[PDB]
DNA sequence: GCCGTGCGCATTCGCCGTGTT
DNA sequence: TTTACGTTGCGCACGGC
RNA sequence: ACACGGCGAA
């Protein structure tokens, strides 16, 4: 903790926590590096052990160093073969069919995809591959033109959507069948390929230096191999599989080096900037209140919940797990193919959803028994707080259920009450006033005690929404029964804001209309903006049901389209995403994809949607009802969004003198400071090396031709589409930080379970976390005009030169912010 | 400079393992 | 060396009036 | 900075 104690790690740790743990920490931090390095190797090996080195980061810096030098030979060759007054070296014509440097990549990316694939490879081998590779790309690739504007025809849906070595060529080979423009292709036989490759390989040794020698055999040079290899070693040690700490995290006292104690070559950064320049920007920023939050949060002690671990260890192995959606051990034995071949899709998810489950579970068992564990914390560039280790209090239900707070306290009267509210919430009974939630729990007393007594026999808990967190609650609840209000409880009891995006919008705009929808006002009943939008959608569907157009040709009209959804079960869930993203910039076309993928696509997979006859239409239709319904509800917000977008737009713009063509104001990055003093710099940038996508072999970049470069170029588009969510998210993250500091400094709360818009503590402190999250909400927006502050941030610094078509600050509303203090259902 | 025919882009952020049968 | 189909609407770009 | 599957999240 001492600014001086930021010396030799082991000494400071032991001095504070004893040599034993001091060792465990460092041993642990070191293991994370080791594990990370392994994970890299395994991959980097399976990469070359399957001819695909060029892809790996390790070879990228080599490729870029040579890829360009090829034209300095390839083309330097053509404009030289043209000097000969006779026949052309055969290769000439059999390489002019595609982009030069595109060949060079297909060349190198293949000369190595063999020099690292097999152990005994010669010129015939390479050439028979290079030339072989020059084709395909020459074939299915020369279709770049005389097909453009029609290639992106999405007739291939994300073209080679399903990745695959030969797959990209499989589900795209007989697809070549279609006559389309012209047609027919005279295969390069099987005697030109070698020749094609031979010159490639020769003008490779002629340009680069890779392929060296003393029929012969090809071998990667000594310095170009020891390079990719060095690059690896010097790359495997930077993606550690960070793990929790067995001692409190190293407090942050600067933009880097907090969290973990071992002082390494690559310490941890406070903000997750992509560029050192971004990070370096915080290098001197005064933000005491921000460091305070991150430190307070990360000093929260957690322990593994031995009982939840107990059931989770076994039950996740059960052939048929009683837990709703837990990835099962094995597959589903062969997918007719028909529409029931989606398995390749569903099992893909399962196997990956399963990987993390076993990792989370292994971490839990690895850390059971420890008196406590901690999670270092840092932030993304908007300032939201994230635990650094893969396993953390912000994970899924099972993860959250495996974790509980280490420092509990006698639960008490209030603690018990909130514990019951939490349990009701974990069960899903949460869109109802508190009295009805308590009743839910009390009138389920025996069920809860049962699941507590014998979880693997009384699995009523697995049936709930947050089964493991609910089970976690049953144990604690059963505990209160066996011991009374004196029971020491440390269960993190979660309070979550209801649609915080809109809440923040309503607060900063004082919008009472919106506020009401998102419980920013005291109310007997619990407002649910998604359910609201859902009702409106139903009035529509109901209306379109009896009288709303019919089918033409084949295209399902309304009425029949509405009936389908009516047949379904349009609920708050279907409208969620869209209501939440609207004010972020999600348009009707967004909704379509959302409804499609979020509720239709999946419903179909399990077979509970055998009444949609083409997800589309069903989706576009739903997307429209939601838009027209969500629009008549979220307005101030949309106004506020558009105001932000205008700001981003005018700052991203590049202003040129109407007459001289001179740049008057260079594109600018949107910048703002959150209420707790966290500065955010939004500056997306259009890629530097305009990459060329060569189907099959993959994609690669290249140093620009035009000497532009300079900074990198701001992405005016991204800058405008992100400003709304980035702004609001930084606003919630600030509220999160302010609440952590407030609850700690005003109520002495030490334990926090923070999940962005979710605030948690032990039952005994629940009541105070409850007022605190509300108090900070009010102090903030009653003390700051974030939009007007934002404006004072760009109005001057970067602007004018004609730019003054800046819409006016949205009109404030009549929402009395202090009412939030008396709102039962606001939570956040 | 001022309105058509075209093209591009769908909200944003975190992070991981696989690249097949 | 045997899963994979598919639409719907605002600014930014030329650029001939 | 482009890919697929996941999850977290607004
Ligand atoms: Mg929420
Ligand atoms: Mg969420």
């Amino acid at each position: 903790s001492d600014i001086e104690l930021a010396a030799i790690p082991f000494n400071t740790l032991a001095d504070h926590y004893g040599e034993r743990l001091a060792r465990e920490q460092l041993a642990l931090e070191h293991e994370s590096y080791e594990m990370g390095e392994a994970r890299f190797r395994k991959m980097f090996e399976r990469q070359l052990k399957a001819g695909e080195v060029a892809d790996n980061a390790a070879a990228k810096p080599l490729i870029t160093t040579l890829l360009p030098k090829m034209i300095a030979r390839i083309n330097d060759w053509f404009e030289e073969v043209k000097a000969k007054r006779g026949k052309r070296p055969t290769a000439f014509q059999f390489l002019q069919e595609i982009k030069p440097e595109a060949v060079a990549y297909i060349t190198i990316k293949t000369t190595l995809a063999c020099l690292t694939s097999a152990d005994n490879t010669t010129v015939q081998a390479v050439a028979s591959a290079i030339g072989r590779a020059i084709e395909d790309e020459a074939r299915f690739g020369r279709i770049r033109d005389l097909e453009a504007k029609h290639f992106k025809k999405n007739v291939e849906e994300q073209l080679n959507k399903r990745v695959g070595h030969v797959y990209k060529k499989a589900f795209m080979q007989v697809v070549e069948a279609d006559m389309l423009s012209k047609g027919a292709w005279s295969s390069w036989h099987k005697e030109d390929s070698i020749h094609v490759g031979v010159r490639c390989i020769e003008m490779l040794i002629e340009s680069t230096g890779m392929v060296s020698l003393h029929s012969e055999t090809i071998e990667l040079a000594p310095e170009y191999a020891e390079a990719i290899a060095t690059r690896a070693g010097a790359l495997a040690g930077i993606s550690p599989m960070f793990q929790p700490c067995v001692v409190p995290p190293k407090p942050w006292t600067g933009i880097t080096g907090g969290g973990y104690w071992a002082n390494g070559r690559r310490p941890l950064a406070l903000v997750r900037t992509h560029s050192k320049k971004a990070l370096m920007r915080y290098e001197d920023v005064y933000m005491p209140e921000v460091y305070k939050a991150i430190n307070i949060a990360q000093n929260t002690a957690w322990k593994i919940n031995k009982k939840v671990l107990a059931v989770a260890n076994v039950i996740t192995k059960w052939k048929h797990c009683p837990v709703e959606d837990i990835p099962a051990i094995e597959r589903e034995e062969l997918p007719w193919k028909r529409a029931a071949a989606a398995v390749y899709r569903k099992d893909k998810a399962r196997k990956s959803r399963r990987i993390s489950l076993e990792f989370m579970l292994e971490q839990a068992n690895k850390f059971a028994n420890h008196k406590a564990i901690w999670f270092p914390y840092n932030m993304d560039w908007r300032g939201r707080v994230y635990a650094v280790s893969m396993f953390n209090p912000q994970g899924n239900d099972m993860t959250k259920g495996l974790l509980t707070l280490a420092k509990g306290k006698p639960i008490g009267k209030e603690g018990y009450y909130w514990l019951k509210i939490h349990g009701a919430n974990c069960a899903g009974v949460d869109k109802v006033p508190f009295p009805e939630r308590i009743k839910f729990i009390e009138e389920n007393h025996e069920n809860i005690m049962a699941c507590a007594k014998s979880p693997l026999e009384n699995t009523w808990w697995a049936e709930q929404d947050s089964p493991f967190c609910f089970l976690a609650f049953c144990f604690e609840y059963a505990g209160v029964q066996h011991h009374g209000l004196s029971y020491n409880c440390s269960l993190p009891l979660a309070f979550d804001g209801s649609c915080s995006g809109i809440q923040h919008f309503s607060a900063m705009l004082r919008d009472e209309v919106g506020g009401r929808a998102v419980n920013l006002l005291p109310s007997e009943t619990v407002q649910d903006i998604y359910g609201i939008v859902a009702k409106k959608v139903n009035e529509i569907l109901q209306a379109d049901a009896i009288n709303g157009t019919d089918n033409e040709v084949v295209k399902l009209g309304t009425k029949a389209l509405a009936g389908q959804w009516l047949a379904y079960g349009v609920t708050r869930s279907v409208t969620k995403r869209s209501v939440m993203t609207l004010a972020y910039g999600s348009k009707e076309f967004g909704f379509r994809q959302q409804v499609l993928e979020d509720t239709i696509q999946p419903a179909i997979d399990s077979g509970k949607g055998l009444m949609f006859t083409q997800p589309n239409q069903a989706a576009g239709y739903m997307a429209k009802l939601i838009w027209e319904s969500v629009s008549v509800t979220v307005v101030a917000a949309v106004e506020a969004m558009n105001w932000l977008k205008s700001a981003a737009k005018l700052l991203a713009a590049e202003v040129k003198d109407k007459k001289t063509g001179e740049i008057l104001r260079k594109r600018c990055a949107v910048h703002w400071v959150t209420p707790d003093g966290f500065p955010v710099w939004q500056e997306y940038k259009k890629p530097i090396q305009t990459r060329l996508n060569l189907m099959f072999l993959g994609q690669f970049r290249l140093q620009p031709t035009i000497n532009t470069n300079k900074d990198s170029e701001i992405d005016a588009h991204k800058q405008e589409s992100g400003i709304a969510p980035n702004f609001v998210h930084s606003q919630d993250g600030s509220h999160l930080r302010k609440t952590v500091v407030w609850a700690h400094e005003k109520y002495g709360i030490e334990s926090f379970a923070l999940i962005h818009d979710s605030f948690g503590t032990i039952p005994a402190d629940a009541a105070n976390l409850f007022k605190a999250v509300r108090e900070t909400m009010v102090d903030t927006y009653e003390s700051c005009d974030v939009l007007a502050d934002f404006y004072d941030q760009f109005a001057d610094q970067l602007h004018e030169s004609q730019l003054d078509k800046m819409p006016a600050l949205p009109a404030k509303g009549n929402l009395n912010l202090r009412d939030i203090l008396e709102s039962d259902f606001a939570f956040a």
